[PDB]
């Protein structure tokens, strides 16, 4: 099963959303890539129903003819409905199109054997792991030119703001396609060479059962600490509830990978506190301004939360003018790729 959902229509009220169904959408066979060409490496992440594997693609890209990529595939056991869910994920990726700040679809092997989804390889791994690895090196404080490069220096507040801006940009693209993530968290944000953040669903390769954050509910498991109240209590997911998750994500970022609501376990009294209006306090490294962003995203009234487009502007003003220049260039280069 896949978490991602694209909105097709809303009732006039509108208390009823209608989500596109992937199986309805057509798989463009242009994406097909010969299996022999692909080479499979060590497994990036393994879970209950499949895994993501590092790999190398030859001739997949005109720009880069020898490319390193991450491949998603189902386990052999391969329950038939799961096989459709992977095609579904593939169709959704095709429908959304590409963006700099998502893990992008590159190709697929669907014709003769297990289905393979080829995707961008993110050299630095998940954001949460990366923050933990660079925790001790953190100092607050031509620094701007280095930010969107692989050059080696201590993690700084500019980096954290760069991650913040890019995730917002990523959401805007997603929001702009009426796509609701429903599992936005630092564990679902990967980092690519050049320090480009890429939002993605880890779901098929990750196992929820082993992961501590997910809490059981009606035969499913929910990222409760990242969920807006309407998602918790009323089971409604919108772009506005993703904005809530984004605020929690910023807390993760500016606490250098801390667990949200530290010391608080998800129980009867937790739900009462979220319903009470409890919000987290400012994390240690959060600038006064960023915390204001977190608070705005945590508004109890969903329509009062800022739009993802709006957030990008707010973060852009917390960053030097040269950074936006550097991002626009990398934006164009990415679009010209291949
Ligand atoms: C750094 C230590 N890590 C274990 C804690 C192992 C190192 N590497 C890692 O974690 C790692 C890296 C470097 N990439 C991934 C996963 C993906 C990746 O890169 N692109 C993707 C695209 C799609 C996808 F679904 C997963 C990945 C991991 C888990
Ligand atoms: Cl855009
Ligand atoms: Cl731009």
């Amino acid at each position: 099963e896949i978490r991602w959902r694209v909105i097709e229509s809303i009732s006039p009220d509108g208390h009823e959303y209608i989500y596109v169904d992937p199986m309805q959408l057509p798989y463009d066979s242009r994406w097909e890539f010969p299996r022999d060409g692909l080479v499979l490496g060590r497994v990036l992440g393994s879970g209950a129903f499949g895994k993501v594997v590092e790999g190398t693609a030859y001739g997949l890209s005109r720009s880069q003819p020898v490319m390193k990529v991450a491949v998603k595939m189902l386990k052999p056991t391969a329950r038939s409905s799961e096989k459709q869910a992977l095609m579904s994920e593939l169709k959704i990726m095709t429908h959304l199109g590409p963006h700099l700040n998502i893990v992008n679809l590159l190709g697929a092997c669907t014709k003769s054997g297990p289905i393979y989804i080829i995707t961008e390889y993110c050299f630095y791994g998940d954001l949460v792991n990366y923050l933990h690895k660079n925790r001790d090196s953190f100092l607050s404080h031509e620094v701007k030119n280095l930010l969107s490069d692989d050059n080696s220096e201590g993690l700084t507040l500019l980096d954290l703001l760069s991650f913040t801006y890019q995730v917002a940009r990523g959401m805007e693209f997603l929001a702009s396609k009426n796509c609701v993530h429903r599992d936005l968290a630092a564990r679902n944000v990967l980092l690519a060479q050049g320090k480009i953040v890429k939002i993605c669903d880890f779901g098929l390769a990750r196992d929820i059962m082993h992961d501590s954050n997910y809490v059981s509910k009606g035969s499913t498991f929910l990222p409760v600490k990242w969920m807006a109240p309407e998602s918790i209590f009323d089971n409604l997911y919108t772009t506005l509830s993703d904005v809530w998750s984004y605020g929690i994500l910023l807390w993760e970022i500016f606490s250098l990978g801390g667990t949200p609501y530290p010391g608080m376990m998800v129980d009867s009294t937790f739900y009462n506190k979220i319903k009470s209006g409890y919000r987290m306090a400012k994390p240690d490294h959060a600038t006064s301004e960023v915390y204001e962003i977190m608070v705005k995203c945590w508004n109890s009234e969903p329509e009062k939360r800022p739009s993802f487009y709006h957030l990008s502007e707010i973060v852009e003003n917390l960053l030097p003018g040269q950074y936006k220049k550097s991002y626009e260039k990398i934006h164009l280069d990415f679009l010209k790729s291949d």
